[PDB]
């Protein structure tokens, strides 16, 4: 689903994560740790315990954008997300953080449902 | 209000614009023409019939982010937005576009309400 073309662009750019709270206010947060779990799933390490984690638990709806500013090319990923603090996803994230950053407060997981580029 | 370092990021970084549709699905996309109209207001040139435009028209809810990857610094601007296709803001947008881009289809105006650090 997520192609090699998408992966290369992803690997270079900063993930910008958009969510929405209970009152319908959008939130944007960069997530440096965002990465592919497999070719249909994103995973990131939740280090901040901020509005992104709240919104994900609140309603799960999410979009992630990556923009290549050298050509204004990019990809956007619409999916459903959840936050977990124990279990396989969390343990993988905990393993991944060793050497890179601190122990994750939680892990965020995003199941990709639709993929757009920057057009329209 | 809007500090000089905020203006540095606004003028040098790419505006990432988050909105939401009637069903609660967030949307996000870049707007190269996003700029300070004054110390309390953003405006940008709407060149599309895209989802960002539709969402602002629907409910006016918005957040704009700017990120300097180089210094790991950023700002989030919370506000309420509207789309206009005629009038003073639109005329100003149309004038600004001359020598920069095509004639705008519309203008987006955002009243800033709160500012956050990243």
């Amino acid at each position: 689903m997520i192609t090699q073309e998408m992966k290369d662009l992803i690997n270079n750019q900063l993930a910008m994560v958009a969510t929405v709270d209970a009152k319908g206010q959008p939130n944007i947060g960069p997530k440096r740790s965002m990465r592919l779990w497999d070719d249909k799933t994103f995973i990131y390490n939740e280090n901040t315990d901020g509005q992104t984690r709240i919104n994900i638990e609140d309603n799960g709806k999410i979009e992630i954008a990556f923009v290549d500013r050298e050509r204004l090319l990019g990809y956007r990923f619409v999916g459903t997300a959840e936050i977990q603090t124990e279990g396989a996803y969390y343990e993988a994230a905990k393993k991944w953080a060793q050497g890179r950053m601190g122990v994750p407060k939680a892990v965020g997981i995003i199941a990709v449902e639709r993929i757009f580029n920057l057009q329209s």
